[PDB]
């Protein structure tokens, strides 16, 4: 007593939007530092009937039976996760149930500190995530600033983590968790110096490595597993999996952490796991461990180095004057254009990128940069020689954005009136589509 | 730079567990009250490349561009939802971003009362959900009992909601939220008497209709939209959608609630929405508002009545002596078996059901019942005449379980040892597989 007509037939309205959405992905230069493109195999998992099963709890400790094949999938995922990230299953534990990155973080934090607990993280404006304790004078924007007591540390004037400030803050504030690993930080992290600061106050070291996960896995960047009590990561950015998250915990350093974290995920915060996710995550973690994927990840860094370098060659400034990873933050103060303006301009030419704060910005209103990254385009097969084109496109967009502002005024509502019909944008948008359309596409 | 081989070639290991899992579903009499089977079109959406898009915020108020086609899909989903639940978009709002029922609930509760806020819900043992404030003497098990101050109301010795006790508690405790709508409650809810109790003390009325959503949509059971400030629901149970959730809020009773719910979902709790989910939810929501789906939901109720009736005909006792909805709770105390033992026995015969407390049970340790429901089997095409067979099978399983207990003892360790190889179970298991195996499978 069900309708099994295909999606196109059942709901032609929804299907057109989706076939359009797909075309737009295929014809966009996607420089979102947090985005990627999943392969068919990962998408086959997400469409799998395993999502029908209710499997509350953990394997061999479930509330219901019927979970024999669900148990194998969940154990396979945790196993493959520990292997991919170079950790001993005797020393490290992994929970594969969090629905997404923010959930993963709020859960792991609650586990470690509980309600009212003291946490420290990087300010949003300096490259931290919302779930690292973000609040504002007006309101406690994140649950992590409300269900926890949070203090926030900034980067210095040059866009670097200021460890002297982290210590100064940690000694006066005396928290139970110090968060590191960030959303738009273009350099590697000194976990060693974090681990030393946490020891000095007796706080846990929490590394959120969502943006750099593949680099940690593949040993291209520093390893937070040598120093952290907990490591969280999303599976959908550079790692190239489905939308899900993983919480890692150091059993050896902290006996009794395993139960705290598992009980935080369930039944404190979640109900039933999403097994289609878990399956999809397993599929990708097998690909993550191949040397073929390390090839891909090295290329993300190569493309990102070239991009930074080609952008500097065109007198465009980058925060910290370069990058150690997949992402670049472009400082736009020399052109007198805000980030939103250049985002609008780039959207108008099928260039996907986001506005982003820089060190100088007081508030998060009117950010003076944009953030770009290479995972997506590197997945689409772009190489080091292709970054000059991207850099050229961004230079032309910056110029155009400057032209339009002088004509139409500073106000965004005024600025955008200049956008539709612009012959140079139509020309440029056209140039983008011809190049992007051609690239391979999973 | 990716591998695009099909799931069977890329990962033969995972694919075999999934093909096996598919067999177990096809060959099980699934009476899990909270489970269903999605059609192909909904699974096409879950496997769609729309999951690649990062679209933080809400439509027309995104943090990035590139979200034209995502905005349409999210607007279509909210619209289709307000329609299905027969509410005017002028009077009601819906948020379509929650990743699951549990998340949705914790978000909505936070919106209304904030940290430390006072809530009231049904006890877990009496049929409430974990997210209705469940705690226990040893520990605050749910976050909803920890980040909030909760008090829990029982059902009476016959299994019914005891409104005098709710009033008795509401007047002394003075909460700001009273939760109604449950996980294992076989009868309809007196939403008006709840509204009467909340006005008397000035608390919000929260109805979690996850288990009974299809009935509310189809105007087969009482409509909590007439009385509630907030209505939450999952999309994956009787409604037959993907694993997602919906939060509804009544703007007219509470102007300025819209911003509270929307800001609680993001950025207080979640980050990026899962657009494949939203799409899926939209696809099913079109089906929910059809005469064909009303036919299905009535059939869920017809089956559940016949099942209750065939079980009583075999001298098996039901909590509240019957049902108004899709679910039955069997009281097993006359046979002197626990629910965990009958779950094990039914697992051995490919019968999916869960153990469940009854009013008499003091703790959640050793629940004396099992919970069954008809959505899954009604989806598989079973009619009212087929419930006698299911009743035959459950009566045969209860008999077998009492025999085994006599032979091997009351300890669960010992009980299971009698289960592998049992000639009658192999026999019964085989009769289940032949009947269930045949039925249509989406
Ligand atoms: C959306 C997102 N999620 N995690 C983030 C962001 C960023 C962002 C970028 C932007 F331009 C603005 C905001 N916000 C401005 C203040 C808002 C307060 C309110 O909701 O009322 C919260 C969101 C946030 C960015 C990557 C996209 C970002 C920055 N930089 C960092 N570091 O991490
Ligand atoms: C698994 C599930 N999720 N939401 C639920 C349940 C139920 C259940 C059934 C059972 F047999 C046991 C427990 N628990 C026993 C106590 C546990 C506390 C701890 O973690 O130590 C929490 C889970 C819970 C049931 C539907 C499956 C149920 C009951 N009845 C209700 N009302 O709602
Ligand atoms: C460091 C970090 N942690 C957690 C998350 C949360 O992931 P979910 O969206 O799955 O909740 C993000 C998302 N990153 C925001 C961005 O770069 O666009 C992140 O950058
Ligand atoms: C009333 C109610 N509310 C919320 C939820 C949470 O759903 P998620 O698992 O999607 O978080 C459930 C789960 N019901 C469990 C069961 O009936 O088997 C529920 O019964
Ligand atoms: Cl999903």
């Amino acid at each position: 007593m069900f309708n099994n007509e295909p999606l196109e037939q059942i709901d032609k309205e929804l299907h057109d939007i989706l076939a359009d959405e797909e075309k737009r992905q295929r014809e966009t230069i996607n420089l979102i530092a947090s985005e990627n493109l999943t392969n068919g195999a990962v998408r086959e998992c997400l469409g799998n009937r395993v999502s029908n099963k209710y499997s509350e709890g953990y394997p061999k400790k479930r509330y219901y039976g019927g979970n024999d094949f669900i148990d194998k999938i969940e154990e396979l995922c945790q196993k493959r996760a520990l292997e991919a990230f170079n950790v001993s299953d005797e020393e490290w534990g992994v929970n594969v149930q969090p629905l997404s990155g923010s959930a993963a973080n709020v859960q792991a934090l609650y586990a470690l500190v509980g309600v009212k607990g003291k946490i420290m993280g990087m300010h949003l404006c300096s490259g931290g995530h919302l779930t690292h304790g973000f609040f504002d004078e007006k309101k406690k924007v994140s649950i992590t600033s409300d269900m926890f007591e949070s203090k926030l540390y900034k980067c210095n004037s040059q866009g670097y983590v200021d460890l002297d400030a982290v210590r100064e803050m940690a000694l006066s504030f005396k928290p139970k968790v110090i968060i590191c690993g960030y959303t738009s930080y273009p350099r590697d992290i000194d976990y060693q110096q974090f681990r030393q600061i946490c020891d000095e106050v007796n706080a846990y070291l929490f590394a959120d490595i969502s943006h750099i996960s593949s680099f940690v896995a593949c040993n291209i960047l520093n390893n937070p597993f040598l120093h952290a009590d907990v490591v969280t990561t999303t599976t959908h950015k550079i790692l190239r999996g489905p939308r899900s998250a993983l919480i890692f915990f150091n059993k050896k350093r902290n006996p009794g952490i395993e139960q705290k974290i598992n009980s935080a995920v369930f039944p404190s915060f979640q109900g039933g796991p999403h097994n289609n996710k878990i399956a999809a995550v397993a599929c990708q973690l097998k690909e993550v461990h191949s040397p073929a994927f390390k090839e891909y990840t090295q290329q993300v860094l190569l493309n990102s180095k070239a991009l930074a370098k080609a952008l500097i060659s065109k007198q465009i400034d980058l925060v910290t004057n370069g990058t150690d990873n997949h992402l670049i933050v472009v400082d736009l103060r020399k052109f007198s254009i805000t980030g939103s303006k250049l985002q609008e301009t780039c959207n108008a030419i099928n260039v996907s990128l986001n506005k982003n704060t820089i060190p100088s910005d007081v508030d998060c209103v009117s950010p003076s940069g944009v953030r770009i990254g290479t995972p997506a385009m590197t997945t689409r097969g772009a190489k080091e020689k292709d970054m000059e084109f991207i850099a050229d496109v961004l230079a032309r967009a910056i110029k155009i954005t400057v032209d339009l502002q002088e004509q139409y005024g500073k106000k965004l509502v005024d600025f955008k009136k200049g956008l539709p019909g612009n012959a140079q944008l139509q020309q440029l948008k056209q140039e983008v589509v011809t190049w992007a359309g051609a690239l391979p596409f999973p």
